[PDB]
C-alpha cells in the first residue's frame, strides 16, 4: 500500500528505496548468497520475497528493510516506507 502498518511484516507493496536513498537489492541477487532472508529461502513465497528488490519484513524486524550495497559492502537497511500511523 502507501503505508505499513505495525511493524510492516504484511506489507506488500513496491517501494525499493533505504532511508539513506539507496534502492534495495532484488532478493534473487546472486550477491546475496549465504544470507537467509533471499528468495531462495523455503517461506519466499509466504514472505513476499521473490523476483523483485521490493522492501520487505520477512523476520519481525522494526519496519520493512531491504538488502543494500553501501559502497560496494553488502549491508541491509531500513526502508523509507512511512508507517500508515505517522
Ligand atoms: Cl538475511
Amino acid at each position: 500500500s502507501d503505508c505499513y502498518f505495525g511493524n510492516g511484516s504484511a506489507y506488500r507493496g513496491t517501494h525499493s528505496l533505504t532511508e539513506s536513498g539507496a534502492s534495495c537489492l532484488p532478493w534473487n541477487s546472486m550477491i546475496l548468497i549465504g544470507k537467509v532472508y533471499t528468495a531462495q529461502n523455503p517461506s519466499a513465497q509466504a514472505l513476499g520475497l521473490g523476483k523483485h528488490n521490493y522492501c520487505r519484513n520477512p523476520d519481525g524486524d522494526a519496519k520493512p528493510w531491504c538488502h543494500v550495497l553501501k559502497n560496494r559492502r553488502l549491508t541491509w537497511e531500513y526502508c523509507d516506507v512511512p508507517s500508515c500511523s505517522t
